[PDB]
DNA sequence: ATATATATATATATATATAT
DNA sequence: ATATATATATATATATATAT
């Protein structure tokens, strides 16, 4: 009884197009402002996108690519753009990409993200519809693998629309019996408009005295699916599913050290982690970090929206145990590495142009933030109240 | 409601500036520059009250960071207390240097509500507070900011800009819509405010008086929000929606127009020290919902330590506004950017927008003490003062 | 401390023996540059460039004097509630 | 133009010195 | 007795500001 995927609005800027004169032209001006750097370049491809274009060039003889970055503000200011972005680390070819945003900006729509093939068929029960990578292929991962998150950057650039696009990836594929949100929710805008989804197990988390129960309840039923899982032989929570489709299969309910069934896949949601801990503090801290750190095999995945993450708000325990890292503009070189571990996270747009970072791997791929406004998000939760009702777990609390 | 002339009408100048002497400036700014490394030609100019802009196409070659640097010696070698350089204007190509003028013009508050904007602004609390560097009025709506944290070094036009906030959150209301609780601790500023029937009370002049008031303020934002629920609607606006055409349809709606309250707090760090906690914690208890029920907060200090304004308070307001501050140190505590304490002063402030991160470069309104005098007569005598028990 | 600073906009330094110091007073840091013997910078009520202000000298042989001019005019009124 | 030298921001780890 | 706040040393990353 899925929501149908029409009630997210339709795809309409694709009207976009540039001719391959302006592509030419654009090229050539790229090389001679690069040029009168003492950088000679020449353009290689021109592989173009929705929001920016890959003017992908091919250094000279002995240029270093730092000589490049260390002028992505001067080559855009000689431009007529905003900010361009140096790839310093193109995977497989030997060249330098940079990425010159167009004109206008054909917007990206979270029906076109979803209609493609990679969500269809995404076998895992928590996906993560992020949006359409540089050149209009969706970028679409598992947070069941992933295994957590950092959303991070400065006021206005997408943290809140990034966590509803994540949410509704979230809704559109699982069912109450194959995921299960907890959400909390400092300084309430834009989750509240979530509650009486059969999804929940709380209310939207206002009462910062009972965040903190949520998050003990939530540690408690950790260490009750590793005592549960562990007297079935087994060693995650996959394995355990198969065992017990395959028990039913048999027809066969499995003991319980009466019945057993399939178990549902937590997503512990904050947003603005650093007024959560502006509050709770010392007593919310290790609760974070023993759900970050042993909470892989068992289902509990932790979601983190946060303005710039600093060892001050979350702790390095926590962080280093978060490898996958998102960021949407943040304001400097240092804003950067705290959330990303590099740079060029400051060389971004707004509107939610985010730099993914998947998990082990040096290279951001830069994304653009699916939009979502809010008549989406309405009109997806009341579907959804009409589908289910609020079933919710007072001993949480 | 007090007519627009009751204020000081913009005395006439004829200018500060002729082609000429802009000409002059623009060939010794290029000269100049030709002294030191770089080389710059101007191609256009853009004069305004304080501070001019230069937009500058430097050569082939020129790193912006060259020039940004050279900042402070063309402040020197150009006679002048100090300029900014815009380093990346929109859409262009050119680099923009900010040199402020030698003869400054004031910035009257007549000049900034007879701005085509203040009169269709569609709401009851705009914070009319002047010019920018073109020369074009900043006008912004409390109800969307939701609350403010105005702060700067003494001396730096504080006193009046928070006047010219308050008479411009006067100037287009009634108490039935607008309504206020002032909170002035040193005795010195806003005393003059106590017989407009936009105040709930007698100015909350006492700091443990203030507690009180702040109690009073948590439990009316509290109770109009589940008044709300009461009818399903959400912002005040909502609620009024009923009561406003109660009367469009005679609609006997009950108690199951709602007045926005603008409590006015002012250097909010003495109401701390002589409270204490039970202020500290009660404003990060009041922005949370009041951008919902009218209650909003105009926070102003005169001294951002890190102390005063606590990441408690700070993170439930993002709307912040400097002045002349000390350096770096409180520039970092009242914005998050670098460049609040190099401002001209005497009114010189840096707006920072709810959802954006450049702060804009905003010429404050001087408001002379007897015009506040004057329209604080006017609305004493259009109306009469009314007052709640309870505020304590 | 932070409560002294708070309403306390005007400042007078002598020659401080660091820097730390200099900032303690006047969150400037000029102040340990002075040369000693009466030497001060003030620090205006409300705030702005520190002046330079090469204090007066008076000597414990004249405070004497105008202590005796006075005493000679007057009496001690000491108001009995006060301590 | 390109290799170093000096200042600064951020994060870790430790020793004191305060408070509950 | 046992948690915080401060100052310090040290290690990276980043620009500017001098040598060659
Ligand atoms: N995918 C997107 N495309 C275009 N604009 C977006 C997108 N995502 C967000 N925005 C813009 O960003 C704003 C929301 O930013 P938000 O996430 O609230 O930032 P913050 O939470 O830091 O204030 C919205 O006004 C919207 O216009
Ligand atoms: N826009 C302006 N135009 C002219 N003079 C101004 C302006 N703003 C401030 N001033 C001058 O600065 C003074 C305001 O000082 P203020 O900053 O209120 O002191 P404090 O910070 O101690 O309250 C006014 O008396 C006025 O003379
Ligand atoms: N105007 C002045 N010029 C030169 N020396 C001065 C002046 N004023 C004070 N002094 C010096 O200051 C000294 C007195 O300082 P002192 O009272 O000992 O300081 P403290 O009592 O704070 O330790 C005298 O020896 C005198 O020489
Ligand atoms: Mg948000």
């Amino acid at each position: 009884t899925l929501p149908p995927l029409s009630l997210l609005d339709p795809a309409e800027v694709k009207q976009k197009s540039y001719s391959p004169e302006s592509l030419e032209a654009m090229s050539r001006l790229l090389e001679i402002k690069l040029k009168e750097f003492g950088v000679e370049v020449s353009v290689d491809s021109v592989h173009p996108g929705p929001v920016i274009t890959r003017f992908e060039i091919q250094p000279a003889a002995g240029v270093k690519v730092s000589r490049i970055s260390n002028l992505a503000k001067d080559l855009a200011r000689s431009l007529a753009v905003i900010s361009v972005r140096v790839v310093e680390v193109i995977p497989g070819k030997t060249t330098v990409g940079i990425e010159i945003p167009n004109e206008d900006r054909q917007m990206v729509r979270f029906s076109e993200v979803l209609s493609s093939p990679e969500y269809d068929e995404h076998k895992s029960t928590v996906p993560l519809a992020l949006g359409h990578d540089i050149g209009g292929r969706p970028i679409i991962t598992d947070l069941a693998k992933m295994p957590h998150l950092l959303v991070a950057g400065t006021t206005g650039s997408g943290k809140s629309v990034g966590v509803n696009a994540m949410l509704l990836s979230i809704l559109f594929k699982s069912t109450p019996s194959e995921a299960r949100l907890i959400m909390i929710d400092p300084k309430m805008l834009e989750l509240s408009i979530y509650e009486g989804i059969p999804h929940l197990l709380c209310p939207v988390v206002t009462d910062m005295k009972e965040a903190a129960n949520a998050l003990r309840w939530s540690v408690a039923e950790m260490e009750r699916r590793y005592r549960l899982m562990a007297a079935m032989g087994v060693r995650n929570l996959a394995g355990f599913n198969r065992k017990v489709k395959d028990a039913e299969e048999a027809g066969t309910p499995l003991t319980d050290p009466p019945q057993l069934s399939t178990l549902p896949t937590i997503v512990v949601v904050v947003d603005e982690f650093a007024d959560m801990m502006m509050i709770v503090g010392k007593k919310v801290e290790e609760l974070i970090a023993r759900i970050a750190q042993k909470a892989r095999a068992a289902g509990i995945h932790l979601i983190l929206a946060t303005q710039r993450p600093s060892v001050d708000v979350i702790t390095g325990l926590i962080k280093a145990n978060i490898p996958t890292r998102i960021a949407f503009q943040v304001s400097s070189k240092i804003d950067s590495r705290t959330i990303l571990d590099q740079g060029g996270a400051e060389q971004l747009l707004g509107h939610g142009d985010m730099l993914y970072l998947p998990p082990g791997t040096g290279l951001p791929i830069r994304v653009h933030g699916a939009f979502v406004s809010d008549d989406e998000v309405h009109r997806v939760v009341e579907a959804w109240k009409l589908r289910g009702a609020p079933d919710y777990i007072e001993d949480i609390l």
